[PDB]
């Protein structure tokens, strides 16, 4: 584990090619003085580095604050980090996201398997953690690797295209969101990517309330989606503000993501427990064997693609693991 600090900034060298920084002018100052002119900058972070001047070295990810990013753009950049490593052997990756710093940590993951260092998860995730204790995937971020060493297995799997109807939500037992702590007023949004589709949310006043004794939170949703879903599930909470106005907040109470080319054709039911879900409050606020599940159908027809994913048109069958190092020491030292 070699690391470094300029100041603020935590440089860690994951290999001698793949470098984390932690979260401008000392960006560039580290960077230049040990890989000048060999370095690109993977920005994570929504937002960029427009007015550094240094913005022709970094690449503009724009990845989601908090989510897992879409298959689509995992697989993507780890091939433009690919690409970049081929260019020249000096050159490195220079990974950076906001320090929601599970970005970073999925991508260097990523990276692992497309190069074919690793073809499942569990030995990837290992090595991750070994070169970045402290930061945790969330199992949305583990479970989208898994994806990617789905799609680049020696036989590799082919995401299917028929879209999924999420007929309704049911969440058991109830969870402890209110300020007395045996009860919660739940609303549910939906996502596809960072796209809003649907949510229950409503005006404070109309919300259900739900206590122990209600048992379970059922809601019908009636929506069909394909590719990369996120549904969450938000506490919504009103204080007195200043002006006496009604403050409207919200506390999330869980989050998942799946990709619906990964959802078996014959599933009918998405089930999560506790270690599944993403985003979760302090352990206190949960009932034993807090649960989700989803009731689902996959459609008969395919869905008429717009874009299509790159790996499509990609095969890792000739990649070689050497391309992260700079020796065949490095990389022997590393297994
Ligand atoms: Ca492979
Ligand atoms: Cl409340
Ligand atoms: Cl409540």
């Amino acid at each position: 584990v070699t690391s470094y600090t300029k100041g603020d900034l935590d440089f860690t060298y994951v290999t001698s090619r793949i470098i984390v920084m932690s979260f401008v002018d000392d960006i560039r100052s580290f960077l230049d003085s040990r890989h000048l002119d060999h370095y690109t900058v993977y920005n994570l972070s929504p937002k960029s580095y427009r007015t550094a001047k240094f913005h022709s070295r970094v690449s503009e990810c724009s990845w989601p604050i908090r989510q897992a990013p879409s298959l689509h753009n995992l697989f993507a950049v780890c091939r433009n980090m690919y690409n970049w490593l081929l260019q020249n052997p000096k050159n490195v990756c220079v990974v950076h996201c906001l320090d929601g710093r599970a970005a970073s940590s999925i991508l260097v993951g990523a990276m692992f398997i497309f190069c074919n260092l690793y073809s499942t998860p569990g030995p990837a995730v290992r090595l991750l953690y070994a070169k970045r204790p402290g930061i945790g995937l969330s199992p949305s971020h583990r479970r989208y690797l898994g994806y990617m060493c789905d799609l680049l297995a020696d036989k590799p799997y082919r995401p299917h295209f028929k879209p999924l109807t999420i007929k309704s939500i049911t969440v058991s037992p109830v969870p402890f969101f209110n300020k007395q702590r045996n009860g919660c007023r739940p609303y549910c949004d939906v996502l596809i990517g960072e796209t809003k589709i649907y949510t229950t949310c409503a005006d404070f006043e109309r919300m259900k309330e739900y206590r122990v004794q209600d048992g379970k939170i059922f809601i019908p949703l009636s929506i069909t989606v394909q590719g990369d879903v996120v549904v969450s599930m938000y506490h919504l909470r009103s204080t007195i503000g200043s002006r006496l106005q009604a403050k409207v907040t919200n506390t999330q109470i869980f989050q998942l993501q799946f990709h619906t080319g990964f959802i078996p054709l014959d599933t009918t039911v998405l089930k999560f427990t506790k270690p599944e879900l993403d985003a979760c409050d302090v352990p206190e606020k949960y009932p034993q064997l807090f649960q989700v599940t989803l009731d689902v159908e996959l459609q008969p027809h395919d869905k008429v693609m717009e874009l299509t994913p790159p790996w499509e048109h990609y095969c890792t069958k000739d990649v070689n693991p050497s391309i992260l190092f700079s020796s065949h020491q490095e990389h022997q030292d590393t297994l």
